[PDB]
């Protein structure tokens, strides 16, 4: 059955240049974050990502966890996101989880990249503009090469 890659820390930005953060209602918001002169051991940190190991032929299957007053898992119910208490499997059963997100690099940028769901298509993560916080949901936009369904990683050492 599926099986863990390896777990290391990376950062997750999104189109405007924003670090993703949690918030008291284990929100998935966009803030934003230097990384220039406070790189040196900066106090903020991002969620964990842990790869899972998948022989598909294009498909990066990574999960994000948030670590700090709660471990929490980033897993997409049906249709919308919600945080699971509970930190990142070592072996799973199926191939594609509740938690598992798949990563795809986007074609004609830098190193963007597109989530979409564990099982298959038909759903991919956006970020959603709320009041003064970008939100992160499970939605399906009308082109797959929009920035607006884009989001950056990037290695945490």
């Amino acid at each position: 059955y599926f099986g863990k890659l390896e777990s290391k820390l990376s950062v997750i930005r999104n189109l405007n240049d924003q670090v993703l953060f949690i918030d008291q209602g284990n929100r998935p918001l966009f803030e934003d974050m230097t990384d220039s002169d406070c790189r040196d051991n900066a106090p903020r940190t991002i969620f964990i990502i842990s790869m899972y190991k998948d022989s598909q032929p294009r498909g990066m299957a990574v999960t994000i966890s948030v670590k700090c007053e709660k471990i929490s898992t980033l897993s997409c119910e049906n249709k919308i996101i919600s945080f699971k208490e509970m930190n990142p499997p070592d072996n799973i059963k199926d191939t594609k989880s509740d938690i598992i997100f798949f990563q795809r690099s986007v074609p004609g940028h830098d190193n963007k990249m597109q989530f979409e769901s564990s099982s298959y298509e038909g759903y991919f993560l956006a970020c959603e503009k709320e009041r003064d916080l970008f939100k992160l949901i499970l939605k399906k936009e009308d082109e797959l090469g929009d920035r607006s369904i884009m989001f950056t990683v990037q290695n945490e050492d």
